[PDB]
């Protein structure tokens, strides 16, 4: 499992509750910010710990939900409602969870979206 | 003449930065803070000056944009529209509501007022870039 992250931080955002947003659902990424035109900016990171999110889709009941939307894998979260420590699905926060070559996304999703 | 001005605040955007959008179009506003739901927030105010706004409409040579925004959201006695919460933090006027919700802008005309000459009067026709009257 590797995970890929990426967010966009507008003129008038805090690129620091971007980040919160972000590490509130992958507490273990390691991001980094690069800065762009017109006040513009991002984050990148990566993580191999997809744990808090599973505990989160749980803890939410919200798996079937999850499940669906999963079916590598790329999915996009409501960064809003990651801030507040919370997993939503419907630009947000961009997440692509890869397995490598050597396993099966699908396994992955179950594990992840029972 | 009066603008309502609205604009809410994001979880993840800074208040501050918002207001100061609002400011760069319409200096002379007063704005209050409120608090909403799930850390999200909004700032209201009004200002009876629209002087920096058509300034900016001149300068960045788009009355033209103007023109129909202001007639499209036209009724009898006021005018709204949207400006981009971004574009206008850098001190730049564009009417598409940005990611975040934009700045919701309405232009109430007072009894011995007429909207239409307060429109024309904001975001005059031009022929070639070159206002008319």
């Amino acid at each position: 499992l590797e995970v890929i992250i990426k967010a966009k931080v507008k003129p008038t955002e805090d690129k620091y509750k971007v980040k919160k947003a972000i590490l509130n659902i992958f507490p273990k990424a390691k991001l980094t910010f690069i800065e762009k035109d017109n006040e513009f900016g991002e984050w990148e990171g990566k993580t191999k710990s997809v744990e808090k999110l599973k505990e989160l889709l749980r803890s939410q009941s919200i798996l079937d939900a999850a499940r669906m939307v999963l079916e590598a894998t790329k999915f996009y979260l409501n960064k809003q409602a990651a801030y507040v420590g919370a997993v939503n699905f419907d630009g947000g926060i961009f997440v692509k969870i890869l397995a490598d070559e050597n396993e099966d996304i699908m396994k992955i999703i179950k594990d992840i979206a029972p």
